């Protein structure tokens, strides 16, 4: 009713508006938009890193719904769509599972479906406290390390970060709680730290992660090593701040409680 011809330009998004009861009303998505089942038939595919202005023009968009993550690539290109006076809007990159939850409240504002995302944050509420209430009530204290790249310098989560948050909601502690953001760490430094478990977000396949923690040096030592606690993720899937997020808890879940 309030926008007839979306453009959305990252999954999230796409999700949420889906959910929101609008997705007929969506006429180009992101060529790495994946869910809905077919969400890309009958759609206009714009690729975000390399965005085709005229073709953007041409699709005749009365709302393009960005993230705030694009800023510095899409906005090159979108600075042109919003002279031409289409509403363009950067939802903000959520850091946590509340930001997430922020998100759909600023979108259903945006697009008059305020009951809608008050559902879908209800919902929404309602999968994630299943499975914190799925955490077992008596377990040991577990320090986790969060393994978010790794060449030439390894990289962890620490406050601030959605990777940190879904710790705290699954009652785990992040190894490095005391820094902020994305932060590179030595060798030296994790060993130290002695974590329990941990997971590496690049997507690498469980063995290819193995094989790279028994060539790093002094790895041996780790409680995580000697345990067999290392896992991994796909960091963007499970992180995604969509109405899905209880998926990608579950699997954070079941990798620090087996």
């Amino acid at each position: 009713k309030k926008y007839h011809r979306i453009i959305s330009l990252i999954p999230s998004n796409t999700e949420i508006l889906y959910r929101l009861g609008i997705g007929e009303d969506i006429v180009g998505v992101s060529t790495v938009d994946d869910y809905p089942k077919d969400v890309k038939k009958g759609k206009k595919q714009f690729d975000a890193m390399n965005l085709n202005k005229e073709e953007l023009i041409k699709a005749k968009p009365d709302l393009i719904l960005a993230h705030e993550s694009q800023k510095n690539s899409a906005g090159k290109v979108l600075k042109s769509l919003k002279d031409k006076g289409v509403k363009v809007v950067y939802v903000k990159d959520a850091q946590s599972i509340d930001e997430t939850y922020d998100t759909f409240k600023s979108i259903g504002q945006l697009t008059d479906r305020e009951k809608q995302a008050k559902e879908l944050v209800d919902e929404t509420k309602h999968n994630v406290d299943k499975i914190i209430n799925s955490v077992p009530k008596h377990h040991k204290k577990q320090e986790v390390f969060m393994e978010v790249s790794s060449k030439p310098d390894i990289y962890t989560a620490g406050k601030d970060t959605f990777f940190n948050d879904m710790l705290e909601k699954l009652d785990a502690k992040n190894s490095f709680d005391d820094v902020k953001g994305w932060k590179s760490v030595s060798k030296e430094s994790i060993i130290k730290r002695n974590p329990d478990i941990l997971i590496s977000t690049e997507g690498k396949s469980k063995s290819d992660y193995i094989e790279m923690i028994k060539k790093r040096g002094g790895f041996d030592k780790i409680n995580a090593v000697k345990n067999t606690r290392i896992e991994t993720v796909d960091g963007d899937e499970v992180s995604r701040p969509g109405p899905r997020i209880d998926e990608g808890l579950k699997d954070l879940r079941d990798d620090i409680y087996k």
